[PDB]
């Protein structure tokens, strides 16, 4: 169909190791950012199918959204937390470069991306 298979989620082949920066990418930097009022379009990858976008994913060429980002700090997908701000990153990148700038789809993307550029300021070392 219009979606593709979501980003993969789990990595069963690698060994689980924390960083302070990855327990605050989840529990300071994702969590903030999920229970957020804006947060609801960007928990779920886009369901192009279902919200009639056929030409999202030709537009899209790296999907990205906060469910599969949680998932992968769940499961300690990411080796580094530069990986998962990149995808945090793309997130972000996508609505910009799809959505038209005075939608809400894009209000609601800069508050949680304000949010977001705060809380990684504040990383720790
Ligand atoms: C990240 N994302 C999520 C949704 C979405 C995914 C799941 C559920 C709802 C979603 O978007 C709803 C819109 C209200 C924020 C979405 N939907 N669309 C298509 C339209 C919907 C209507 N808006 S608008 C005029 O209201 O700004 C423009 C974009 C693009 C989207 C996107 O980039």
């Amino acid at each position: 169909s219009m979606n593709p298979p979501p980003p993969e989620t789990s990595n069963p082949n690698k060994p689980k190791r924390q960083t302070n920066q990855l327990q605050y990418l989840l529990r300071v930097v994702l969590k903030t950012l999920w229970k957020h009022q804006f947060a609801w379009p960007f928990q779920q990858p886009v369901d192009a199918v279902k919200l009639n976008l056929p030409d999202y994913y030709k537009i899209i060429k790296t999907p990205m959204d906060m469910g599969t980002i949680k998932k992968r700090l769940e499961n300690n997908y990411y080796w580094n937390a530069q990986e998962c701000i990149q995808d945090f990153n793309t997130m972000f990148t996508n609505c910009y470069i799809y959505n038209k700038p005075g939608d809400d789809i894009v209000l609601m993307a800069e508050a949680l991306e304000k949010l977001f550029l705060q809380k990684i300021n504040e990383l720790p070392t």
